[PDB]
């Protein structure tokens, strides 16, 4: 909507107070005009018709419980945007400052969020397995990273190419969580997952096995469930990334860490220069290996670490 760019205030899912860029025209709409062509947040009103209604607020103050999911979705979408702009020199998910649209209050007790090819969609959770999922910055960045992939590598969402796609969203969802630096870890969804269980998460990049996911190519799931286990075998590529950045010894193979920032530059370049829709794990290794060579040279520690990490997880 047309209006004047102003700044509101509100509290998020986790009870933290934060400012949000809004637009005034009778009401105060969740419309962030300070970022690309806009970050718009909508209200699905507990239904599944998308996007819904561009969030309208009468006083620019968003402290009601019903406003919280919209606050985090509106706020954390801008954080992810900033991450891709400041770090990777990418303007929104399509590189041309595409508008970022998110719908909250999706359906009733919906325990999931997703990118539907055009927007992000957050459920409020059933209060037991999940609380509103926009509360997790890694969740928000995870889903917006799916948009970045759709516009770049375009990895099919099935089998190895899908696991890579999921792994990319887990990686850059974690790196955004660090980029914001508010209780950052190598776990996925800890901030919105099971409020009545202290210390657990949905997935674990550090130890995928913690929750039953493979951390080595031998233990990969080969059935049909989960589009071939895209949320399962992502652990193999999650672990590899966790080793590239943090380093360690995994099944006896030792990996020297190079840090998060370099992991990011490597995987982004792979995602935007060398990966294709049908890429597989072995092709992902090659993509990361070339990226690290372009960035730091063939005889560099970075290249060695990549080879060491994909070796540790059994990817040749
Ligand atoms: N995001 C993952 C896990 C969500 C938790 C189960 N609903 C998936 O959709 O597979
Ligand atoms: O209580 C909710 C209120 O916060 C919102 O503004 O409109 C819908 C209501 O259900
Ligand atoms: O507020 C209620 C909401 O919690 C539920 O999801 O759907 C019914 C609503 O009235
Ligand atoms: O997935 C497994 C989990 O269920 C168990 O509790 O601890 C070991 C894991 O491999
Ligand atoms: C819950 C979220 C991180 C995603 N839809 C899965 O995995
Ligand atoms: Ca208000
Ligand atoms: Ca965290
Ligand atoms: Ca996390
Ligand atoms: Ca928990
Ligand atoms: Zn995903």
């Amino acid at each position: 909507i047309t209006g004047t760019s102003t700044v509101g205030v509100g509290r998020g899912v986790l009870g933290d107070q934060k400012n949000i860029n809004t637009t005034y025209s009778t009401y105060y709409y969740l419309q962030d005009n300070t970022r690309g062509n806009g970050i718009f947040t909508y209200d699905a009103k507990y239904r599944t018709t998308l996007p819904g209604s561009l969030w309208a607020d009468a006083d620019n103050q968003f402290f009601a419980s019903y406003d919280a999911p919209a606050v985090d979705a509106h706020y954390y979408a801008g954080v992810t945007y900033d991450y891709y702009k400041n770090v990777h020199n990418r303007l929104s998910y399509d590189g041309n400052n595409a508008a970022i649209r998110s719908s909250v209050h999706y359906s009733q007790g919906y325990n999931n969020a997703f990118w539907n090819g055009s927007q992000m969609v957050y459920g409020d959770g059933d209060g037991q397995t999940f609380i509103p999922l926009s509360g997790g910055i890694d969740v928000v960045a995870h889903e917006l990273t799916h948009a970045v992939t759709d516009y770049t590598a375009g990895l099919i969402y099935q089998n190895e190419s899908g696991a890579i796609n999921e792994a990319i969203s887990d990686i850059f969802g974690t790196l955004v969580e660090f980029y914001a630096n508010k209780n950052p870890d190598w776990e996925i969804g800890e901030d919105v997952y099971t409020p009545g269980i202290s210390g657990d998460s949905l997935r674990s990049m550090s130890d995928p096995a913690k929750y039953g996911d493979p951390d080595h190519y031998s233990k990969r799931y080969t059935g049909t469930q989960d589009n071939g286990g895209v949320h399962i075998n992502s652990g193999i590529i999650n672990k590899a990334a966790y080793l590239i950045s943090q380093g360690g010894t995994h099944y006896g193979v030792s990996v020297v860490g190079i840090g998060r920032d370099k992991l990011g530059k490597i995987f982004y370049r792979a995602l935007t220069q060398y990966l294709t829709p049908t890429s597989n794990f072995s092709q992902l290794r090659a993509a990361a290996v070339q990226s690290a060579t372009d960035l730091y040279g063939s005889t560099s520690q970075e290249v060695a670490s990549v080879k060491q990490a994909f070796d540790a997880v059994g990817v040749k």
